[PDB]
């Protein structure tokens, strides 16, 4: 019947949706979520073959395990135990589009389980398999007999087996085929993999059962009292016996019950539902559920007979909280939200995407520790234990049906065909059924990139109608659709329209404003985190703070899909698309990650944190104003450092309490700082530290910080007039200057310092030359490549106008001598098939005292695309173990990424001044520093810097990290100015022009010296 | 005390080269022991008989934003014409010439003043590459004000028509000028962007006799 090549046919046999059960046969066990003995993880050695088709599996698998199978660890991907390749692509299917068709050689995988049953299982009730995860479609057959089908890889498809199973052994089969006319419906951008890749279980259910329940919380205008409400539903035999008690604990304390008999209010002409039941509980003063307080309570619903003796038991965790859009703006517990949100894929680098609870708690400590409350599940539901650790551990959730129908032309094509309604609406209200009680969802959406159709309009109804309590998004269409509660763009800029026909990306600040719109804004996708990126985040946080209606948004994304790879000599690599033969791919696009797959931070982390603090700060003379933007916790887990330091000797630092309320405001007034007994700038930073370790946090955890100048003595003193004076020595190929053990030489052909001496030990590999050019980071690429030249990318500009290839011409090359100095005047220009580029003017001067000033003039053709930098670039003889600087730091930092650097005295081992972007590109830069130290070199001014065993020719060049060789010695580059790195999206240009290199005349002035 | 600072002397040098003399020079302002700017300033005289003037000033972070980082002196010419390339004809300022336009102007001198019935800074013109005046010719990238009344006289006096023609020229030339602003007259108003809060600036001139 070729099931997976039609989309009426979305499952055969499968059992209803529901909420998590366990049949608990025990009630102190339901209320505190302990494993229950009736629910089997068959999780574990399988037997696996695979086969290039259906048609290819022979008859005898289905009663007899094939001896050329192997033994396999289910949950898995195939693809990762290297049975076929993982395909990475964006958006163009990875099937030729013919709906409902897909290829005649189809994967198929052949997992079964021999695996025993008990006979008490079988006397009474009912056994069901749940199958959590399949990808993409499977039948099913158990002891050699045909059970059932089911589509959807993101949702459990559940099949009753009770009438195929016998006591002990018995053997299931299920044939998991790579593509169906489910692949249509899910072609996110992300590895395409295929397998039973999540958990496989055994529930047993008595014939008399809760078979479904639904939690609802209300409350008074001032959230005092709350009404916990409790549908319960039964299926088997109707008895006036029957009972079901619904009880609520806070901890150990039972706050409420209530026990009904079966018979529900009259609905209508034909009565009620004989078969459900609505409990309605009290409850005075309930603690509420938020992200910063994520109070829980537990909902035990037992079914039983009246004389007391129970059948079974289910229970969840309630969380008592209100979600409504009012007056515009997104509300929780009636105060409006600012949502510090990520998008996360199920990503892992060695098990693709089979989740681990281990994983799953890292990602989330990391988040929280980062200052972000939010989740979207792109683009599917999630593993069933995420919706549990989010409840728990706090943090606000976006859950999305797995409808992604991208690569259709038009988007829509599928999404406004009245045929594909059927199967687009069991992926959504599948999803409700499943996940509805959780607190921690507080956002519905109906998928992603699927244009806007009228199956959305009807499925965003669907939900409004069988669940109030939640707002409807989707971005679809063009962001605000009428199948959506929420402006929710993605790659909206904050104050750049992008007017594409049909589906503009307004500017969000414009967005709110537009003649009738009223709806509050999240974007559902911004700032792209692709390699070297979140330039501008800093803008998109003063506009969320700024406008009541800008609610935030989720950056995209969490982490890196880079998968591993071993190497001829068994070494783990980081590979993206195309490096598993898969073609057509989207190669490095898979890896737009704030974290590495490992969970490595990238740079751009501390930016996110910083940028999402909750705290914010003024300063005024000595005092300080610390403001709250928590909306229901007072500050108790908070202390104030402070540390005044003159150009990074610490003068002075003490600690204060913070008692702040939410949305509330403490003055601390700094005590009258010791005058600095030298010259310099002062500078201020204070801290958040949480003194006591928390679920997500250890002690001393540094939540906020700022830094502001105070003041500024200019230094007035003269340097002492030196003891000896440089001499020059002229010949017709260098200038040559002496001073004591220092000799700098300067070639007269090339006009730069080709190289110097300490002793007798040179100093340079590569003459001190001027840079104009960086190694292209994924923003300056796009959507570029060598078959497809985009010339709008900044790198393509670079590129054709020559900035690459441009070849320095010697204009002059002067040298005199001063009364206490030598004075090297030179003029390059840069020239590109007859275009002159950039125009370089130096003066070089050495004095008696052993430095050298560097002072750098340089002229940019108007009519040239903006350099990438202005800057200065040699390669350095010696490898040092350590770098001192006086500037932003810690870490990698750009001119439209600095906000969460610190203005410091820092010092790093230099592998630390390398940042490891899988893709390479120019990395490791840091900004405003004044002081440079490496080996016996010091480099004083005001400047952008990187250093690192790397070229930018060959960062330039390269294509994956570990390809990347240590070069002899050290290249440092010194910027006087630098572009910014942007990233607003990654497939176009993206730079703010108040980053951009335009103002056609540059001035900047290094020193260089012995340390 | 920006009104009342007093330059310092830190350095005056004189080298004599192959081709020309440079003087170096170093200044602090100062106002009651607080260090407000740093002038340093090289002077170098060719065979051609031009005067190239290099300027970079230090501003101290926690002063007010000066409202300009330029040079100035009373020329002994008066002269009819004033010449120049750069933004007009009209008065323009940093965040006030959009309508102004790059091209060669020419006015009588009288025009370069703009009679503000209460005395003001007036008269700048921005973008400007080359200035001519009389005998004199600067060459950059400044923005410029020329007329008979010094900072001075205009800061001094209430009433346009209490102003004085003072003897010869008063020339203002600025590498830099903070913007005029205007979204109110009763409180600060100039946007972040045109005020000189960069703290460290650069700017060259040449001076010459056409
Ligand atoms: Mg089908
Ligand atoms: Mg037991
Ligand atoms: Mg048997
Ligand atoms: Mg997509
Ligand atoms: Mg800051
Ligand atoms: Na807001
Ligand atoms: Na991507
Ligand atoms: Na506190
Ligand atoms: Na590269
Ligand atoms: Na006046």
């Amino acid at each position: 019947r070729r099931d997976w090549e039609n989309p009426g046919v979305t499952q055969l046999n499968r059992l209803a949706a529901h909420p998590p059960f366990a049949s608990w046969r025990n009630s102190e066990e339901a209320r505190t979520d302990r494993p229950s003995q009736q629910l089997r993880s068959l999780n574990g050695e399988w037997r696996f073959a695979w086969f290039p088709a259906p048609e290819a599996v022979p008859e005898s698998w289905l009663e007899c395990d094939l001896p050329e199978a192997d033994t396999v660890v289910v949950p898995s991907n195939w693809q990762m135990h290297g049975y076929d390749a993982p395909i990475y692509t964006n958006v163009t299917y990875p099937i030729t589009v013919n709906p409902p068709f897909v290829p005649t050689e189809n994967p198929t995988g052949c997992y079964s389980l021999t695996f025993n049953v008990d006979e008490s299982w079988l006397q009474e009730g009912q056994t069901r398999i749940i199958f959590d995860g399949v990808n993409s479609a499977f039948h099913l057959w158990c002891n050699g007999r045909w059970v059932g089908y089911g589509q959807d890889s993101r949702l459990p498809s559940e099949f009753d087996l009770s009438a195929f199973l016998r006591a002990g052994e018995n053997r299931l089969a299920v044939m998991v085929l790579r593509w169906s006319d489910g692949s249509y419906l899910e072609d996110q951008d992300m590895w395409r993999m295929s397998g039973i890749f999540r958990d496989v279980s055994l529930l047993h259910k008595p014939t008399t059962q809760i078979s479904d329940f639904h939690v609802a919380t209300r409350f008074n205008d001032d959230f005092s009292r709350a009404v916990l409400e409790a549908e319960v539903q039964m299926c088997g035999e109707l008895r006036d016996y029957l009972r079901v008690t619904v009880s609520l604990w806070q901890g150990e304390t039972q706050v409420a019950s209530g026990t009904a008999p079966f018979g529900g209010e009259i609905i209508d002409e034909r009565g009620g539902y004989a078969d459900r039941v609505t409990l309605r509980l009290n409850v005075e003063n309930p603690k509420l559920w938020s992200a910063e307080i994520p109070n829980l309570y537990r909902a035990v619903v037992e079914l039983h007979t009246a004389d007391g003796t129970l059948i079974e038991a289910e229970a969840c965790d309630v969380g008592f909280r209100e979600v409504r859009i009012e007056n515009g703006l997104l509300l929780l517990n009636g105060k409006p939200l600012l949502i510090r949100g990520v998008n996360r894929h199920e990503h892992h680098p060695l098990h693709g995407q089979v989740m681990d609870e281990q994983t799953m708690v890292q990602d989330i400590l990391l988040m929280k520790q980062n200052n972000f409350n939010a989740v979207r599940c792109s683009h599917y539901p999630n593993h069933p234990l995420w919706y549990t650790l989010c409840d728990r551990y706090g943090l606000y959730v976006v859950d999305e049906a797995n409808i992604e129908t991208h690569g259709m032309v038009p988007m829509n094509r599928l999404t406004d065909d009245p045929r594909w309604l059927p199967a687009m609406s069991e992926r959504v209200t599948r999803m409700v059924q499943r996940d509805r009680n959780h607190p921690s969802v507080i956002i519905w959406s109906l998928g992603n990139e699927s244009g806007h159709g009228a199956n959305h309009d009807a499925l965003y109804r669907w939900i409004k109608s069988v669940d109030p309590s939640r707002p409807v998004q989707y971005e679809g269409g063009g962001a605000d659709t009428t199948a959506t509660d929420i402006i929710c763009p993605m790659y909206a800029r904050v104050d750049e329209d992008q007017p594409f026909p049909a589906v503009p990306k307004w500017s969000i600040k414009k967005w709110l404003s537009l003649p009738g719109e009223t709806r509050p804004l999240i974007l559902c996708e911004y700032a792209h985190a692709m390699g070297n990126s979140l330039g501008g985040f800093a803008k998109y946080w003063q506009a969320f703070r700024q406008y009541p209606r800008l609610q935030g948004g989720f950056v995209w994304d969490w982490v890196d899909q880079s998968l591993i790879k071993y190497d001829e000599n068994g070494n783990p690599w980081s590979a993206y698309g195309g490096d598993f033969g898969d073609t057509p791919n989207d190669r490095q696009f898979c890896m737009n990650g704030l974290v590495f797959a490992d969970r490595t931070p990238h740079p751009a982390l501390t930016e996110a944190k910083h940028q999402q603090q909750f705290f914010q700060f003024r300063l005024s003379g000595q005092t300080i104003e610390v403001t709250s933007e928590y909306l229901f916790r007072h500050s108790d887990n908070e202390l104030l450092h402070w540390m005044v330091a003159l150009d990074g000797k610490p003068l002075a630092s003490g600690e204060v309490p913070l008692d702040v309320a939410p949305q509330g405001k403490q003055l601390i007034e700094l005590p009258e700082l010791p005058q600095p007994e030298s010259a310099g700038q002062l500078w201020l930073t204070v801290r958040v530290v949480q003194p006591n370790a928390t679920a997500w946090s250890e002690a001393g955890h540094i939540s906020a910080w700022q830094q502001w100048r105070l003041a500024e003595n200019l230094s007035v003193t003269l340097p002492a007039a030196s003891h000896a004076i440089p001499h020059l020595t002229t010949s017709e190929m260098d200038f040559c200057i002496e001073l004591g053990n220092k000799r700098w030489q300067f070639n007269r052909q090339s006009g730069f310092l080709s190289q110097m001496w300490i002793g007798d030990k040179k100093q340079l590999l590569t003459p001190l030359r001027d840079q104009f050019t960086r190694a292209p980071l994924d923003n300056d690429i796009g959507v570029d490549e060598a078959t497809r030249i985009d010339p709008n990318a900044w790198v393509e500009r670079w590129k054709a106008a020559g900035h690459y290839q441009a070849e320095a011409a010697l204009l002059q090359c002067t040298a005199d001598t001063l009364a206490d100095a030598v004075l090297i005047t030179t003029a390059h220009a840069w020239q590109h098939q007859g275009k002159t580029l950039f125009i370089s003017r130096k003066t070089y001067r050495i004095d008696g005292s052993g430095q050298m000033a560097i002072t750098v003039d340089v002229e940019v053709a108007s009519d040239t695309p903006h350099p990438a930098r202005i800057g200065l670039n040699c390669q350095l003889a010696q490898v040092a173990e350590r770098v001192n600087w006086l500037g932003l730091g810690p870490q990698e930092n750009y001119p439209d990424r600095l906000t969460a650097a610190c203005f410091d005295r820092w010092d790093l081992p230099l592998s630390d001044m390398y940042t490891p972007y899988v893709f390479p590109s120019e990395n490791g830069l840091r900004c405003g520093t004044r002081e440079l130290n490496y080996g016996p070199h010091q480099w004083r001014g005001d400047f952008q810097f990187n250093i690192s065993r790397y070229s930018q020719q060959q960062l330039m060049e390269t294509s994956h990290r570990h390809l990347l060789h240590a070069e002899e010695g050290t290249w440092l580059n010194i910027d006087g100015f630098h572009m910014g790195i942007g990233g607003d999206d990654s497939w176009s240009p993206s730079v703010s022009a108040e980053f951009q290199l335009s103002a056609g005349r540059y001035h900047y002035q290094l020193v260089w010296c012995q340390k």
